[PDB]
RNA sequence: GGAGAUGAAAGUCUCCACUAGAGAGUCG
RNA sequence: GACUCUCU
């Protein structure tokens, strides 16, 4: 992902997009209780923990481009993962503008307590004014599709959330892509049918981790990636994605029988404008954060490329004994004989990718005993060994919890991180548990029993 | 909770990151 | 079926 060009928006029309500058987080009452490195993220230019430029470092992470065409090693890695999807059965169909504003049950509708993006934010028009989930009316959204238009700009503002010591002092913020929900309905209506199947089979078959639930998803994943495992982190994947992966998607989109209507879409994302304030920007590359369908396709796209890196790589690579599930950059995968990520991370920088070792280590084995995925490691379980924990690690859940961006939901916040936090055991729960209690708020708590919450995981299987 | 608008005030009104997934809670 | 929270 590159940016192309920056214009103040007095010279492209665009309306000004602000977004908040102070952070809704705040010590919690457990803040001094637990242990903890991380702060919100910078939100402003002239923020004191800041040590180098702010907007600088915020748009840092388009590194650049590489590839803007398939090699032949892309073109079988899309041709293969292309087929691969063709036992799915696909509804390659146009999805009704009914069902994709309001939803069906294999896709939740638009999200309607949330922003509708370029140019009602700055209109003062919400969701709500254009949809409504009683009356699943679809008579205003056709007014303002056909007012407005397709391809409107993406909404950027700075994500509000905690990050590490250095990504503070170095300025490194998140931004979110908020999309236009023009654009949102009209993707939904494309792409829908493939959306519910792949939200439908969490596997490797869609290779797509998406939809899947980590309590009984965990017990499944060593026997759906058999054999020698292999993992890696990226290092800015959504932002590093070069013109040509959108390309690959291209290709797998048309194997599996998309209209050509419907493929050329993807150069749409391939290629966005953006408004920050008051100016715009062209991003050339990259995946915006907040389209319809990012996580589907940043997961796909994965499937292209570790096929790829596979088959660039090394010699006499049989893709079909590859297993692999992935989260839109997040990836575990399995091979029959271990696979060499050095050699692949290598393959990769040709391609844009920057790949780091997954034990956010510098060299590059992964095994069950340390495979991470989703931020939780893999546990068998002490009783039933073929029963697989998540353990999501306590570092953590400490960090969450000594933070709040409204202390009226402490009670529910504990308890979804104790849902959480029990499968790292009895031990380390009531260790979690009575530090808890250690504070007059945290006496007032109704905290989860541990017995029941291990009872309740087994009557799951 | 923060910001604004208005107003002596009371109040009133307006704003406070996107796409998805998972789990939970509350109510019907 | 709504509304909300925390995670990823
Ligand atoms: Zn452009």
């Amino acid at each position: 992902g590159e940016i192309q060009w920056v214009k103040p928006n007095k010279e492209t029309g665009r309306l000004n997009i602000n977004g908040p500058t102070r952070t809704k987080l705040e010590p919690s009452v457990f803040h001094d209780v637990f242990e903890g490195n991380k702060e919100p993220a910078v939100l402003h230019s002239k923020d004191p923990r800041l040590e180098v430029d702010f907007e600088q470092a915020l748009f840092s992470k388009y590194v650049g481009n590489t590839l803007y065409e398939p090699d032949e090693y892309i073109k079988e890695a899309a041709l293969h993962y292309a087929n691969q999807l063709k036992q799915l059965d696909i509804d390659t169909s146009q999805m009704s503008m009914e069902e994709a504003c309001y939803g069906t049950e294999n896709l939740e509708a638009i999200d309607l307590h949330t922003s509708a993006g370029y140019p009602y934010s700055a209109l003062g028009i919400k969701k709500r004014d254009i949809l409504d989930s009683t009356t699943r009316d679809v008579s205003k959204m056709k007014f303002y599709m056909d007012k407005y238009g397709l391809d409107l700009p993406y909404s950027t503002y700075v994500k509000d959330e905690l990050r590490s010591i250095d990504k503070i002092k170095k300025g490194k913020s998140r931004l979110i892509e908020a999309s236009s929900l023009n654009d949102s309905v009209y993707l939904r209506m494309t792409f829908g049918h493939l959306y519910e199947t792949f939200h439908a089979n969490p596997g490797t078959v869609t290779g797509s981790a998406v939809g899947c639930n980590p309590d009984t998803f965990w017990s499944k994943l060593p026997i759906l990636l058999p054999g020698s495992l292999f993992a890696f982190d990226y290092s800015g994947y959504d932002a590093s994605l070069s013109p040509v992966w959108f390309r690959a998607l291209e290709l797998v989109l048309r194997e599996i029988g998309y209209s050509e209507e419907a493929v050329s879409l993807v150069e749409g994302i391939n290629h966005t404008h953006h408004v920050y304030r008051n100016k715009t920007y062209c991003v050339l590359g990259g995946m915006p954060s907040g389209m319809s369908g990012t996580s589907i396709f940043n997961s796909m796209i994965n499937n292209i490329i570790i096929r790829a890196l596979l088959i660039k790589t090394f010699k006499g690579i049989d893709l079909d004994e590859l297993n692999m599930v992935a989260y839109g950059d997040d990836v575990l995968a399995s091979y029959p004989f271990p696979i060499d990520c050095l050699e692949l991370a290598r393959t990769g920088k040709e391609y844009g990718l920057t790949m780091t070792p997954a034990d956010k280590s510098p060299c590059f084995e992964v095994n069950w005993d340390n495979a991470t995925f989703l931020k939780r490691g893999f546990l068998p379980d002490e009783q039933f060994p073929f029963l697989i924990h998540p353990t999501m690690p306590m570092k953590e859940i400490h960090e969450s919890i000594r933070w709040t961006k409204d202390a009226r939901n402490t009670q529910d916040h504990v308890r979804s991180l104790c849902l959480l936090a029990w499968h790292n055991g009895k031990q380390e729960y009531e260790k979690f548990v009575s530090a808890i209690r250690s504070v007059p708020v945290g006496k007032a708590l109704a905290i989860p029993n541990y017995e029941n919450l291990r009872r309740n995981w087994l009557e799951l299987f």
